[PDB]
Order: C-alpha cells, then sequence, then structure tokens
DNA sequence: CGCACACTCGTGACTTCAGTCATGAGT
DNA sequence: TTGAT
DNA sequence: CGCACACTCGTGACTTCAGTCATGAGT
DNA sequence: TTGAT
C-alpha cells in the first residue's frame, strides 16, 4: 500500500531532495553556526507548513529532504528557507560578515529533486 | 540527466492521475484516442514533458517532468480544465452519461518521482566521509 | 580557460524590508 | 571574495 | 445512513469563459 | 448520476 496524504482535493505523496550552498563555497557552517541555522530552517520549514524529513548541515552546503503538500510552490518555500535564514544568520552571528561582507549568505542557486517516497513495485500495485 | 536554467538545476517528475466523474467508463475507442491528442497539445502548449501516458475507460495517468517554477495547482488545471472543455466540444455524445458539466472528479493524485527511494536517499546524505 | 549554478552587473517581486526568488548578459 | 553539492 | 478524493451545496480565481483550480461543510 | 486509480 502506498502512503498517502489526503487533502481537501487531491490525495499525495510530495518530496524534495533541496540543495544549496554557501556563496562563494565558503566553509562558515560550523559549530554554533550550523547548530543555529538548523533551528533557523526548522522553524521557517513550520512557519510555511513544509515537513523536513532530513537535514544536514555541511560547512559550504545544506541537505535537505522535504515533504509538502500539492499547494507549496517550489521557488516560494526556497526563497523562505534562503532568503529568512541568511537574514536571521546574518543577524545572530555577525561573525559572517568577515568572510561574507557583500550581502549574501547564500549561493543564488538550488538544485532540487523529486523522490519517490513509495518503491517501483508499490506504485505499479497502485497504478494496475 | 539534470536539467539547468538560470538560477536553479532540477530533475522533477510527477506520476498525475485523475478519474472521469462518478467513475464512468467512458474514455474508449475515438475518445480515448482524441483525449490523448489534447492532452499532448496542452502539455505543449504548457511546455510541460509528457513521459508517460495512459488512459483507462475510467482514469487517466500521466508521467510528467517539469521544471520548478511549474506549480502543481496550474499544470493540474491546464490539463484537466483545458481537456474536459475540449472533449466535450469535440465529443458531445459524452454528454449523454454527464450532462452536469463535469468530465472530471474534482480531485487528482501527485507523487513525486525518482530514480531510488527516499529511505536510499537519506542514508546517502547522512554519510560524509 | 571560459564559463555559469556557482563570479559580476542589471531588471522586478516580495519577505527577511534583507536577501532570496524571478530574470538577461558579460566574463 | 567562485570553482562544486 | 455516513463518508469523501471520489456525491452535493457553498465561497472565489482564471482559462477552457467552461470547468478546473483554490476551498468548508453537509451527507 | 460516485464507490476507487
Ligand atoms: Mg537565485
Ligand atoms: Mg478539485
Ligand atoms: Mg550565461
Ligand atoms: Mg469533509
Amino acid at each position: 500500500p502506498l502512503e498517502m496524504k489526503k487533502g481537501r482535493g487531491y490525495v499525495y505523496q510530495l518530496e524534495y531532495h533541496l540543495i544549496w550552498c554557501v556563496k562563494y563555497r565558503h566553509q562558515v557552517l560550523v559549530g554554533e553556526v550550523a547548530d543555529g541555522l538548523k533551528d533557523i530552517l526548522r522553524d521557517i520549514a513550520a512557519q510555511n507548513g513544509l515537513e523536513v524529513i532530513t537535514m544536514e548541515v555541511m560547512p559550504d552546503h545544506v541537505h535537505l529532504l522535504l515533504s509538502a503538500t500539492p499547494q507549496q510552490a517550489i521557488p516560494d518555500f526556497v526563497k523562505a528557507l534562503k532568503g529568512a535564514s541568511a537574514r536571521r544568520m546574518f543577524v545572530a552571528y555577525p561573525q559572517l560578515k568577515e568572510k561574507l561582507w557583500g550581502g549574501n549568505l547564500w549561493n543564488p542557486s538550488y538544485c532540487i529533486l523529486t523522490v519517490s517516497e513509495n518503491t517501483r513495485a508499490q506504485i505499479q500495485k497502485y497504478i494496475e
């Protein structure tokens, strides 16, 4: 049986692998800065109705595995996740301005991949 | 494999399914054939790639590939709302069983698709080296 | 190298009112 | 301030 | 009879200007 | 006008 969420006019299962990097690929996401970023990203995610299945912060990039509804558009939540986290991180960690004084904490691009929650076998069963 | 746009790199696939209103097995013969041409056309207009398409008498199944900017409610609306309008015009006999102004069930089912499961993907994430 | 996602300049949209998203072009 | 997830 | 995704009515947005999307409530 | 992909 397929894992499926139900909403008003749709049944769905939507997961994405989202990834982005620190501007200039600076390795600044370490220690308390990485810990903070985890809080900030979870708060933004919940504020936006996103479920964070997995989160991993490496020094120069972030990897998220998200579960969403059909109404949450990609450019919208990526903007929330990155734009708001940049704003907060700079406030909470003024020391970031030492390596990133240009007004950006993040690389201006994101990489995103859809993800199958269920197996190909489960899908053919449901689809047949 | 991975596509690119001005500010993003992505690979987006979705299984999209919806049924005929009241579950009537109406999509058959020339009606089904015309549905396919109408869907392919709508997909073309909206720049949506249709990887797989299947039309059963009571429901449709598509495997789509899209850009990050193509939101789900928008493309589902385009494919279902436009095809319905067009199907009734092209095949009026549909009205014999569906005179209420709806060719489609008001719901859609949609699943993100990838070349691996999240279980595997998350483990790959928890590693680092 | 010469791009390009990633660097830079530019545009508008819109939250975080800063710094992303959208976006074209030059290197 | 870049050099790849 | 009650549900709901699937039936219906209700509320709007927006193309297909009809019939879907958004959506809350009854059955 | 419904009963499940
Ligand atoms: Mg960007
Ligand atoms: Mg609907
Ligand atoms: Mg270019
Ligand atoms: Mg209900």
